[PDB]
């Protein structure tokens, strides 16, 4: 559906090495996606796809997505950057 911009932040250690993105309900609902769906994320390198998982309560309403450093490096983005996401 429509793309949205979200601030990428580092995965909690619990989630390092899972090909996932933690996204909150407002973000998922704007994108039209569910947990388990793949989303495409754009950065300075070529885009990647990650699997949506429900945000942690600590992060709800903050406009962020969490993904691990391997994902950010593959995207050519840093923690704190805005990234474009699309379902
Ligand atoms: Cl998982
Ligand atoms: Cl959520
Ligand atoms: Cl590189």
């Amino acid at each position: 559906g429509p793309p949205i911009k979200l601030r990428v932040m580092e995965a909690y250690p619990e989630d390092v090495g899972k090909g996932i993105v933690r996204m909150d309900k407002a973000s998922r609902d704007k994108l039209g996606v569910s947990a388990g769906d793949l989303v495409e994320i754009k950065g300075s390198k070529t885009p990647i796809k990650l699997r949506v998982m429900e945000a942690y309560p600590e992060d709800v309403g903050k406009g962020i997505v969490r993904m691990d450093k391997a994902s950010r490096d593959k995207l050519g983005v840093s923690a704190g950057d805005l990234v474009e996401i699309k379902g």
